[PDB]
């Protein structure tokens, strides 16, 4: 459940008159998102955009333990949240806006299977150097999200967003088993789990940890440098549990250097002790993003 499984107060508040909704981004099971328009609640701005979650008994309470959380969850690449919107109804969770939208999204829009200006980006294919930034900044996250003990549960380019200048943050809106749904495997009545993004201990023994993540991670490396291509998209959701379950690897990306591989490769270590730590992956990563691009060029054959 995201935020919810880390439950189981200097929460910031925004008053009704100054949130004008504007039009609707998104709608899910657990409620809508807004763009909307915000007033005095950042200087030098007056005016600003973000987006806005509404709240579709115990919800309320459940509302307030998400809020005082992601009051404390405050991090450069985690989508930054602002407060709530307490008087009235639908209550609100406020958000930064990120333009480019989710990240699997982004990554879809600059592959080698998009429809066809680029202001953030040049035309074409996202280059090695765009997709390792991308990457190094889901691992930063990652990183204060383990320094902080905090088990994610659902990490996937999806659950990401991608705003101007091209600045990479985990987060969502709630509404990722809703638009991709898909990328859920159906248990029974309302469980719905992301098994493409699990390690053998999640799907066998039920485990989430630090160290199930640092594999989901791996696999989100996998989505970067496959431009969003669901992984195992050549299985049914039984085949992909069997896969993983045997110890099956998912196949090097054609844009992933055997570098980066090896990043992947050390997530996807069976034994979760053996995992590399994402502060090693983050550190492995940041090093090669920000490498000169001669170096980077003869990484890229
Ligand atoms: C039902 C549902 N499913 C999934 C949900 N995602 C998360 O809770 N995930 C998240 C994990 C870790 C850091 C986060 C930081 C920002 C935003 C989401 C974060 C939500 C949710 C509930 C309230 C605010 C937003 C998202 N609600």
């Amino acid at each position: 459940s995201g935020l919810q499984g880390h439950i189981i107060a200097c929460v910031h508040h925004i008053k009704r008159r100054d949130i004008v909704l504007k039009w609707e981004l998104g709608e899910g099971a657990f409620g809508k998102v807004f763009l909307a328009e915000c007033h005095n609640l950042l200087p030098e701005q007056d005016k600003m955009l973000v987006a806005v979650k509404a709240l579709k008994e115990s919800a309320r309470q459940d509302f307030q333990r998400e809020a005082e959380l992601l009051t404390m969850l405050q991090h450069q690449h985690i989508v930054r949240f602002f407060g709530v919107c307490t008087e009235g109804r639908p209550l609100l969770m406020v958000f930064e806006y990120m333009r480019h939208g989710d990240l699997n999204r982004f990554l879809r829009s600059h592959g080698p299977d998009a429809k066809l200006g680029g202001e953030d980006v040049a035309p074409g294919p996202l280059g090695l150097g765009q997709l390792l930034a991308v990457a190094s900044q889901v691992a930063a996250g990652m990183v204060y999200l383990a320094g902080l003990h905090f088990v994610h549960r659902d990490l996937a380019t999806r659950n990401c967003l991608v705003g101007q200048g091209l600045v990479v943050k985990i987060g969502d809106f709630g509404m990722s088993r809703d638009i991709y749904s898909t990328d859920y495997y159906r248990v029974g009545g309302r469980t719905m789990l992301p098994i493409r993004w699990m390690p053998p201990e999640s799907i066998l023994y039920r485990k989430f940890t630090t160290e199930s993540d640092v594999w989901s991670f791996g696999v989100v490396l996998w989505e970067i440098f496959t431009y969003g291509k669901q992984p195992w998209y050549q299985l049914s959701n039984t085949e992909a549990i069997d896969c993983i379950t045997q110890g099956r690897e998912l196949e090097r990306p054609r844009a992933c250097p055997p570098e980066v591989y090896a990043i992947m490769r050390g997530c996807w270590q069976r034994e979760p002790q053996q995992r590399h730590s994402i502060k090693d992956v983050h550190a492995r990563l940041q090093a090669l993003a920000q490498a000169p691009p001669v170096y980077l060029d003869v990484l890229g054959h």
